[PDB]
DNA sequence: GACATGATGCC
DNA sequence: GGCATTCATGTC
DNA sequence: GACATGATGCC
DNA sequence: GGCATTCATGTC
């Protein structure tokens, strides 16, 4: 039906790889030619699913009658979730050889900031896998089920998390302090506390969610990276880039990643997925 | 050469007549029969123009190529200025008779909430013309010209206003103050503090918005109307709703407004662009 | 077995009379010619007994054996709850016929900051009566009893009621927000914020007070007068006191009590113990 | 002329020894029978002796017509200058080998909080001479010179350096920050945000303590030390500290002298006070 | 991983 | 010594 | 109109 | 009495 025009190339599989390990139980539905998952824009609802044609360097998105009446804003969040916005040689050309490997590589965004933030906090010090497992939960229990898709669960709102009850939440697998901070998460939200789009000086915006309860720098790192679609944003506490970056302290992985400024974000996944990538052998 | 939907009836007119009138030059050019006017999403910048198709029940919108890579949130800005969401067969049927003359209303929003808090502000005490010169200083001050399109002018982002001189803000006419409180909202555009999105309890945001220095609930309320778009907001300290409810205190007004919960706004519009309006004596 | 003179006339029916209606049963003792209680500075513990001796205008104050290593602070609480510093002289020369009624008219202090403070949030709208009654009821529950003197208990310290349960000093009689005053009040006691002695600007002090939660400005007055035993303040929102002035708005009655600084606690005192007084309609 | 109890032993020489080296100019006078300063409790200005008499094991107290009002708080100020309060058989008996050699020893306290404050601050960084002289430039300039006793000057007021210009202290000969240091604890006393007297929490009292500017842990606690007379502060920050345990980090010597407490304050004294001293091997 | 706590230099 | 910042610890 | 100040009910 | 909210009122 509606479609959104992105430019070559696109690195799909990869997309949709990322997108599928962490798709959760009900809410999303991941395929190697679509991808499909359940969505709420204030009290309008239904499902969204979105079928790149290669062919034409097209993204089809189909809405369900229940999401027409704000079609637009759908369109909106599919292209920050697929990143169509991308000019893959510009950032390419900046990114060396880090990327040549895979130059339709692209940010992984979301549909929600809230529900990124929800997201990105349940991440914490567990597995993708785990984190999905958890995540699930999570909606299964607070989201609400569609009515005209049984099969599909919109993910928690805002102020259905934050009237939850921590022993509850806990009880769902995950520490007392993870779940208060989902609680105070939800509050911003309906407070609008939380950004729910990219804000002009993203580092001072940062700060101000380290400042959150149970959202460390990392939380927020990564949340500025999916929930904002933040590009020149890196990670030194993140894992895996310690586990990338072997024998160095986090002011160094900064201090080394700043060579890939302004496109960081793309850098980092760059090294996420550089099977073995080692610090340039100088 | 995109296209949305919408469901009739629609006063185009109506609608147009009211961009018209608080066009700011260079940025906006409004025609009866189309509206268009200068865009920028993040560094991308061009030109939007939308012309309503009465008899498809259709609004196409072209795009300046230097906004194609965000062609989706692009038409997703404009929808919250058209109110394409709008079922005018539920908010009519729900006040009844105050929208019966005028079943076409639909609420004017913004393309962008920093923009119409600065515009909000700046319509503080004066004319519409006055605000809408005032406020076209502005913009040929602090914008950013196309080079695409010389003609047009992006509206001042938070990072140009943010670091601007009152002194060089009050000189285009303006108390200091009102120069400062600008200042002020473009910092919170910075770090996430305006809510560009309308957030869960639009009370609470509002309450919040009133410590902002400038900002008082008149203020307070418009932005929440034409910024976020919120549906079931009433302005009982209005010049005109206090000609509209005579003799009536804001208290008063209010109340009475209740009547027409969760439709406030369009009770609003209904009854501030219908002179000679007044309220029953029950 | 200790003195400390003071200067003449001293009230003392009018003084031991009105410590006697605020008196709080098992911790105060007042007759017609002595008052004792019990006292505890820190970890020193035992009772006072205070002895006028009108003959020679000195006051004789006994030390249970357990205050003895601290008898200079003793003598120092002592001496400010009953206003010995007082110049007679200077008050009523500055006041003139106000005071020419009783020149023996002191200004009754407090024997700790914390206390006074603890007395003047429940002397809240309840009766003099009620909140001796009241008070009385959270010494029982929180209050240190003395070996050497069964009958006498101590006053409750922050560090007890700090830990108090809002229910439980709610089940004493009390609304919850007042529980939750006292609690505060003694939490801001643990981390020094509650000025135990007079502050040089009393004006700050008292402001930064009412920030607290339960206080406001009528609790900052009286708590400034009795327990920093501030010799310039006024109640013009006090109940009496609005009597002592019909028609007047607290402003007024406030400007017109101007006419007495630096005076103006003891002003206060002779207004509130002159039944007829009335003001000046010129 | 008063007379004041102690408990033996009392080092006279010690105690006396120690004030004398921090003598100020002005301020006070100290000779080996005998300790002198002015002293201002409010408007009542004049100066107070202190004369030990070991014989009778009490400390004679002379103070000049001006303090005769409020002679009972001259008299508890001096207790809490001379610890009057601490009993040798406690503090010893606990304490062990430590206070062994020097039994009499007690802890130098104040006769203000704030100056004690200003002391700590001024004292930073210097020889106790330096701190000596600074502090006197300090009080010869804004300083309130007795007519009495003209030699004398009462130790300046908060409402005093409140309003002072951080630059001519600059002058006097410190830092522009130590100084700005000064007016902020001048403010702080002047709304009553510095505890002038021991708190429940020391521990919460000092962690906001160092919110002020210029403090630190160190001058935090030195002031809980002298201002607030606490006894079980140590200081493990402090250059002479970290010599009497050599090659401990602060955190190491903290956990050892553990092993004093509730005394902490005093064994910080003992070792403070001799050569040779170094903690046990074992 | 969040979070409290413990271990160079500058001015 | 206060103060800023960056590792390095160590529960939960 | 924002925004200080003063001057009715629900706890 | 604390306290949140409301109706003038004067100012910039």
């Amino acid at each position: 039906m509606y479609t959104l025009n992105w430019q070559p190339p696109y690195d799909w599989s990869w997309m949709l790889g990322f997108l599928a390990a962490r798709a959760v139980s009900s809410v999303e539905t991941v395929a190697d030619s679509y991808y499909a998952r359940s969505l709420a824009v204030g009290e309008y609802r239904g499902v969204v699913t979105a079928i790149p044609d290669i062919a034409r360097h097209t993204l089809h998105i189909n809405l369900s009658a229940g999401l027409e009446p704000v079609a637009a804003e759908c369109l909106a969040k599919m292209s920050r979730l697929f990143d169509l916005q991308c000019n893959p040689q510009i950032v390419n050309g900046a990114l060396g050889r880090l990327g040549a490997a895979r130059p339709g590589l692209r940010l992984p965004g979301c549909v929600d900031a809230f529900e990124q933030g929800v997201r990105a906090i349940l991440g914490q010090l567990v597995s993708v896998a785990m984190a999905a497992k958890l995540t699930a939960r999570v909606a299964q229990l607070y989201g609400e089920r569609l009515d005209d898709f049984p099969e599909y669960i919109c993910f928690p709102t805002p102020q259905r998390l934050a009237a939850a009850d921590p022993q509850a939440l806990k009880a769902l697998g995950m520490p007392l302090k993870r779940a208060e901070a989902l609680i105070h998460l939800a509050n911003a939200a309906l407070e609008g506390t939380l950004p729910m789009t990219i804000p002009g000086d993203v580092e001072q915006a940062m700060k101000t969610l380290q400042t959150f309860p149970g959202i460390g720098r990392w939380t927020a790192n990564y949340f500025a990276l999916r929930g904002w679609q933040a590009k020149d944003v890196f990670l030194p506490d993140d894992y895996l880039i310690k586990q990338r970056f072997p024998g160095m302290t986090p002011a160094q992985i900064r201090r080394y990643a700043e060579r890939w400024k302004p496109w960081r974000s793309y850098a980092l996944l760059h090294i996420w997925y550089t099977e073995g990538w080692q610090p340039d052998e100088a």
